[PDB]
């Protein structure tokens, strides 16, 4: 389904995602080459890290405690941030806004 | 979407699932009362345990370290055990089949 | 509030349990001596284990991944096995039964 | 049981608070939407943050080592924090006064 | 790049594996579909395991202590059993022997 | 039993202290009420931080590395600092040393 | 301070120990060489292991969860079980009686 | 295999690597003795730390946990840092550039 | 310098050991094949694991909690197991009798 | 045997010291007091800090990941740091220099 993605630059791409992939695997199927995914999406580092939209906040399964863990090892963590490996696509998700958090 | 269930008497029910919740909250939604999550999903007991149809293994998003510690703990962990409560439901799981694993 | 104790032998008491302590407090308090508390209520050995009534696991918090694991070490767990020390005395447990798990 | 909460702009409001809820869910059904429980309350997150009143400190169940560490995540921690999904409400807690804490 | 599997069966097939990836992936590939992997080559399950033929020992890389752990959970551990999805194909590897090991 | 306690604001005060007893339990009940003991004396939190004069150093059981670990998230940590509730009461102590260390 | 002390063999002995030292560092220089101490008392082996009298586990400090675990790992393990090195010997252990645990 | 290292200096070297090694051990036997390798290759320091050429990111096994958590702890570790004793020789990281990280 | 190994088969080579080597280093450079190092020395398997002497225990350095956990996985484990490769070689071994563990 | 060390002021006594001693037992045989060995040498502590000079390093056995988890609590640390506690002593180290490490 449909999600607007802001790359760290400030420039916006809407992007068809496929359901059951997660958010980091749609994300990188349509290009978006600077979300480094370097786990491979197996929730052991920060760098497929995205800001969510607050108002999508109750729209995402919650967060693992391992999630948590390596979100607060970013400096740009907020309290809106997921890693989107561990994020599900879904029709819940339709007009998801994300923007890939800065480097670190 | 709908998901095949065989509950611990061996007795098979299609269930609606909603897309975006849990596999453990579509199953207690449904009415199918035998699985207790006792953590309340939050990833913390083996008590959502099911068993995935083998088919639709590649289907699901690969299982953590977190979900596989506590499967090990069951005496009735399969290669094909999860975790209902870390299932997304999506419309790639249409047609699921989960056995609810037996108590333990 | 009411709680009904059964210990090891099978013998039954109602106690009166104040609310906001725990429940491990409270059955000691009411003098059931053979409950040791090793670890003093810190949720760090399984020394105050005990059994729920089924009824009542919907009026009990969820249990953490700490106390799950703890648990786990005994061989007397069950879906319905708790830490009496992670159990705070509230209304809501009016009436609770639970039985003081077998020794390890 | 009633329950003074001080919101992140400073106002305070008194809430009514049901036995064996936890404050996060006593929080949220009163309609305080501040605190956003991005774990869903399983302790795996710190957005659950509150500030108790010192004069409270001792009604509280001890605080656990999860959410010890969980607390120290924060920029905002005092001695007072406390995760408001690991506090059950109780008729002891009757009068608790609360800040919400800062946002991260 | 030329490996020798020994499925659990028993019988023998010599597949192709290019450089770079990991032996479970190789093994896939070549469509040795018995070989789940279960968390998907994110070192957090043991559905890869495989043994490994003692005269490579020395040519593979020391394993881990996270799949060092892993493997202790399975019951057909040997001193030569490997996680697949940690082993890089590289031509060192050239005539490589694994079986496949029994499952849980 | 006697031990000499600089409370935050830097005065002196000679206290009596039971054997068998932590420190931190000794200080609470002689009424240094400056002391909070946030887990209850389960060395889960940093809250019962005291200095420890050099001189007694030698007197004092090794600190465990649970101990270590929780003083480390301590700002005014120095090597001397030990969590009081895991120093038991002992005619050894006799003349002990011990400053309230800063809070956080 | 006394500490009546049961060996493996079932004889038992009154020792003499010295206030500030551990129970393990007491057994060894009363001669009691059963006991081994392999980590040399920082909590890290099972070789220490005490059976601990019901009536004296009140008069002892908390177990903590290392202590716990450490213990856990022996098959001779009891809810009496302690670490002797994990003991501050003190008045309130006046005619402790302990038994060495069986070896393993 | 081609490696292009440039040290710390800022100059650089194109070196010759066995497929089969890993990329510390392929540093280390053509000279490169800037890289210390303090435990040895065995996955416990940060001092063989490396920073990857973004496009070759793609081309390395996924980023471990453990991994992972050493390189946080070093002030110069990018998104792209990389243990090098983590990574193992092979014709796909033919032309790889990496940049011996700064100390610390 | 002298070491009194004996083999899984009973054989009892004596042997010259260097100083500043590890014993698993040793034993192996002596040319004991048995005896896998599959961590290769960093202490993340069981694959070196010997039984040492009761004379010698107190003439070795205390065992780390790491090694004792890892020694804890072994079937054969007894309290005079050691691994090998965590032994540093000295003047103080002189003499030392080993027993390679049986496999598993 | 022979060891240079330099200690926090700048003072460089030299020392014997004996095979099968930790180098932090052996600076406090040769009385250099400066050196607190708060955990006792149990690898649990930063207190037994040395800075090894580069020359030496390879002369030592591999670091440990516990230790190495340690020494990275302390703001002196390089990475040439070591726990003496952690370093047996052996003729391989004659003429060793170690400078104390400054406090914290
Ligand atoms: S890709 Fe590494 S945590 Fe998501
Ligand atoms: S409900 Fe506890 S892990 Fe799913
Ligand atoms: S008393 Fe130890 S866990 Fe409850
Ligand atoms: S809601 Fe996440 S810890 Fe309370
Ligand atoms: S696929 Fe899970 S560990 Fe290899
Ligand atoms: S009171 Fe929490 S650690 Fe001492
Ligand atoms: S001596 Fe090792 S734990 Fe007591
Ligand atoms: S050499 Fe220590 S982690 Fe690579
Ligand atoms: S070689 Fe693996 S622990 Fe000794
Ligand atoms: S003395 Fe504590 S780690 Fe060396």
């Amino acid at each position: 389904t449909a999600i607007l993605v802001t790359t760290r630059d400030g420039t916006r791409t809407e992007i068809q995602a496929e359901p059951g992939l997660s958010l980091m695997e749609a994300l990188r199927d349509a290009g978006i080459d600077e979300l480094l995914a370097l786990c491979g999406g197996c929730c052991s580092c920060a760098t497929c890290h995205v800001l969510v939209a607050p108002a999508f906040a109750d729209r995402l399964p919650a967060l693992s405690g391992d999630e948590n863990d390596l979100l607060d090892s970013s400096d740009h963590r907020t309290p809106h941030s997921r890693l989107s490996c561990q994020i599900t696509i879904n029709d819940k998700l339709e007009g998801l806004e994300v923007e890939i958090a800065p480097e670190d």
